[PDB]
């Protein structure tokens, strides 16, 4: 193992990307990283006007006809409905037209009016897509539905590098794709990793403390990291299907600590739409999945599996519990 690492840094879906990797002789792993982070999301991303993604291609067919998808997306779409049926529909992977609306986190970003979220909530239905795994084919059933996979596209990717760094015979590493931590083995020096857990009141990297954690991934969602300014109120991306507004309750971030990276993007909106009282309690619900919730008025909660190891390092903060 190395002291300093081999470091990478790439701006990927509207992120830093950085992959490290400590064992000596596997500097050429970061590229076949990077390599199936980009394969990842060309296929997945919506936003791109030049090129035709899988979802794209999904979504001009609408109540059209099945589209023949890859692998990667058929599992991953196929993940994202199981999200969608465990959080009772608040997190739903066919908000796309919904979000599509805002397009919160780009410079069109805008708050639509009511008659226009009216218009689309009635396509908001995760029920409608219609998998066959014989022909690995993806059909959404009514015309003007759109998918977006947006809220796990980065867990899935995280642990499809930590595949190819496993592959490759990677034992410690660290992969970051912005709002989300994998962090793998311990530090070279014997340690855990120590995790920062974000400031969701400041920009991303700054953190009110540390978590230490080996062979986990932490996912951070909050209610400023993209979010739209108009009339001196703020709208952030994290939307209610039902609703068409952004859930609006005493979240103000949540760190997720799982086994997979996707587990912690999935259970990320679920965990939004019940508040902070409520999301510790969806989240004791999953064995092997805890969470740090920072609320709005700046007191920090720990499930069960984590009490106690959050070390608290800024002032402005206070430990709190239910
Ligand atoms: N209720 C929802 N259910 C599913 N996907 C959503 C929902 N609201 C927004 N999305 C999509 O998922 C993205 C949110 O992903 P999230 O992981 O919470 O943010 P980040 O990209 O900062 O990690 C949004 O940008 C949007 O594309
Ligand atoms: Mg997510
Ligand atoms: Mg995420």
């Amino acid at each position: 193992l190395m002291d300093q690492p081999y470091s990478k840094t790439d701006f990927l879906m509207g992120t830093v990307v950085t992959l490290k990797i400590y064992d000596k002789g596997k500097e050429d792993v970061l590229d076949k990283g990077f390599d199936r982070i980009k394969d990842l999301a060309a296929k997945i991303t919506t936003s791109d006007s030049e090129k035709t993604s899988e979802v794209d291609k999904i979504n001009e067919q609408a109540g059209k006809k099945p589209v023949k998808v890859s692998e990667d997306v058929y599992y991953l779409i196929q993940e994202g409905l199981k999200y969608s049926e465990n959080s009772g529909g608040s997190f739903d992977i066919t908000i796309g037209p919904l979000t599509s609306l805002w397009h919160i986190g780009f410079s069109d970003a805008r708050k639509p009016s009511q008659a226009e979220i009216d218009a689309v909530l009635p396509l908001i239905n995760y029920k409608d897509v219609k998998m066959n795994d014989k022909d690995q084919t993806v059909y959404l059933e009514k015309e003007g539905m759109e998918l977006d996979l947006g809220a796990i596209a980065k867990g899935f990717i995280t642990d499809e590098t930590l595949k190819v760094f496993k592959e490759n015979k990677v034992t410690t590493s660290i992969i970051d794709l912005g709002g989300n931590i994998y962090v793998q083995g311990n530090n070279p020096n014997g340690n855990k990793w120590n995790v920062g857990i974000q400031d969701p009141f400041s920009p991303r990297g700054s953190v009110i403390g540390k978590l230490p954690e080996s062979n986990m991934s932490i996912v951070t969602s909050g209610i400023y990291e993209r979010y739209l300014e108009v009339d001196g109120k703020t709208y952030h991306h994290i939307l209610d299907p039902k609703t068409g507004y952004p859930f609006d309750n005493d979240i103000a971030g949540v760190s997720i600590v799982s086994k997979k990276s996707i587990d912690g993007d999935g259970l990320s909106t679920a965990t939004f739409s019940k508040g902070i009282k409520g999301g510790m309690d969806y989240i004791e619900q999953f064995e092997g999945v805890d969470a740090i919730f920072i609320s709005k008025e700046k007191k920090v909660y720990e499930t069960s599996g984590l009490k106690g190891q959050f070390e608290l390092t800024d002032k402005d903060f206070q430990m709190d519990t239910l």
